[PDB]
């Protein structure tokens, strides 16, 4: 993970979209490390048996997530309960559509993941916020805002976990007092678990579907190895759903809309990333989470006028502004023409992203010393 | 054993360009999200004009993960619930499954078999349009019969669809496979006013043998309409296909013009030999003549087995399993779709397995 490799002219959205060559890009949540050596290995013997027509699942890919659940938290899940999604954006609409109806309420809380909103606002459902509360180096769940929230009739609830942008691990304690409101009002949860794999020493990564039988029934669990192993752009997700007639509303939606399964390519990514990665996972846990502590320390140090929320797991870095007191426009092109880095705005995240940014850390400490550097720069 | 001639794709590798464009992206060992190629759209219209003579826009063009996607999505972006959708069978079975799973009322025009072919039924089809459809499903080429609809025969279809303002789905994802004697023509290719109501659906998939990489292209001339298309699309969470997808759809488009002359001559070869070997040896059956496609539809009602007898007797005394007719609606009772997109030695073992069967 140590060496700089070059990702322009690739078709990198986030390297190749803007042709600026002095621009250093850190915006859109996939990383500057190359993929597991057995992905790339896996993928060169698919192509050497040169037909490419419509394919099943691999015989053995049930095993092998029952397998990856079952080591990675601990979480014994059945077959039946797997479900493939072309992406985890698609889960979250399918979602909306098989378990609300039109103008029925659906709960996000942000700062969050912008598609959390868009596929509330765009399905015609009515979106209700219990915007997280920023606690020192952190965020916590306002349970009481969030109780409030319940008692208007919520149907369903996206929960991020580990949460975009802001990096937050929840605790079993905290998952446990969410599960406890969701039985008490009945609320459907759809748990975007897709950073469930990147978490750092001192935090532990717990499936909200695996705490009981109670929570598991009332549970759509999105996980995928596009994070984790940098295959985004192949389109592997896996959509656990152990409710029966919950899964069957899923699985109708993704009917009427056409969808049969994945490419190719994702099933093989798949199979691969969740058997022979376990040791390269173990590493680039290690070196992100050191990226994160050298970003936080170099902040703290070189530009007290910026506050860093502390990240718990992925390879994401929230950050306030605040204290400048800029204009978005003013900071992005501070940020633009002055630092010449590329970062997400802040704003796009809804409440409480107003004045911050994310900067991606899933890069070289190399690259991560330009960019703090860079950002060091534009505020001076 | 078991020949499985039910199968939609082809038995023939992939061209070598496509094999070597894929090895050469495994090289740069990361799989992120991916823009589509710069020159996409310059080649996709490059295509049109090189295969069909038809001029596009850039603009017009939009990606889908699949052919039965953009049909569902067509469906929610241009009809209510409970508005009409008309087909034409017999059909490919999802063609009715995309209708019926949303909740929108089924009309069908069945086509009408004369010799060894089909026809439009256009007094049947005006007085379904009368009731009052919103949309048409065309496919074009005609899975599973083979007819490539001549320019006279789009014709007499546009003027209906205009006169009943019924918007149409072009499903021409088998435009590639066209016989010696036959040209596709796409409908929205006829003028401007049916390009202004039409939805034309292809894809690399069927001709190159790249349907496990869900590669798309659908093509809307009118704004209103592609907006509304993309509007759906954005609502179920789609932003655009996989890398390898634009990897293989870059190549197909570009550097196997030879792989496809050639393709088109084998298989239209298969056709004529089923055909002859069919005439000659199997005369308790009559076969539709393609025109185009890889799919062959075979008439068995003078054995007069049930379905079950059929696809038992199939099975058991032919070690054989074909696509079985009645799925396809109203025609495709006692009839069969057998693939004769592989190599002549397979063919004819699949031709000997039918007459030992009906022996
Ligand atoms: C929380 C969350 N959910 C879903 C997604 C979408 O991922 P994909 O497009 O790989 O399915 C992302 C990607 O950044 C994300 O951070
Ligand atoms: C007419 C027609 N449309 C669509 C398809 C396949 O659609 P998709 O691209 O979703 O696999 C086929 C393949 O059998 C077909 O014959």
């Amino acid at each position: 993970f140590h060496k700089a490799i070059n990702r322009r002219g690739t078709h990198s959205i986030k390297w190749d979209t803007y042709k600026n060559e002095e621009l250093i890009h850190a915006w859109i949540a996939d990383m500057d490390f190359e993929v597991p050596k057995p992905i790339q290995t896996a993928l060169k013997q698919r192509i050497e048996h040169p037909i490419f027509g419509y394919t099943l699942p691999p015989e053995n890919i049930g095993n092998i997530i029952c397998n990856w659940t079952k080591q990675q938290y601990d979480w014994d899940i059945q077959k039946e309960w797997i479900v493939f999604s072309a992406g985890i954006v698609p889960a979250l609409s399918t979602s909306i559509q098989a378990f609300t109806k039109e103008n029925e309420s659906v709960l996000v809380q942000p700062p969050i993941y912008p598609p959390f909103f868009e596929m509330v606002t765009t399905n015609n459902r009515q979106l209700y916020v219990s915007p997280l509360q920023k606690q020192n180096d952190t965020y916590v769940i306002d349970f009481q805002h969030l109780e409030k929230q319940f008692q208007q009739g919520i149907k369903l609830m996206l929960l991020c976990s580990p949460h975009n942008p802001i990096g937050r691990v929840w605790t079993k304690e905290e998952l446990l007092q969410l599960g406890s409101l969701c039985t008490k009002y009945n609320v459907i949860v759809v748990a975007d678990e897709i950073h469930s794999d990147i978490i750092y020493a001192d935090h532990t990564h717990t499936p909200f579907a695996s705490l009981s039988e109670e929570l598991a029934a009332r549970t759509i669990t999105c996980m995928a190895p596009s994070k984790t192993f940098n295959i985004a752009g192949l389109q592997a997700s896996i959509i656990i759903i152990p409710n029966e007639k919950l899964r069957q509303a899923f699985t109708s939606i993704q009917y009427r809309q056409g969808f049969h399964g994945l490419n190719i390519f994702a099933y093989t990514a798949m199979q691969s990333a969740y058997t022979e990665c376990n040791d390269w996972l173990n590493e680039i846990r290690l070196y992100i989470e050191d990226n994160a502590q050298f970003a936080w320390e170099y902040i703290k140090t070189h530009i007290p006028a910026l506050s860093v929320t502390k990240p718990e797991g992925s390879f994401l870095l929230w950050i306030d502004c605040s204290r400048l007191k800029l204009s978005q426009n003013e900071r992005t092109a501070l940020l633009e023409e002055k630092g010449k880095i590329i970062v997400e705005p802040g704003e796009k995240y809804g409440l409480g992203g107003e004045e911050h940014i994310r900067i991606n850390i899933g890069c070289p400490r190399s690259v991560l010393e330009e960019i703090l550097n860079r950002l060091r720069h534009t505020f001076s």
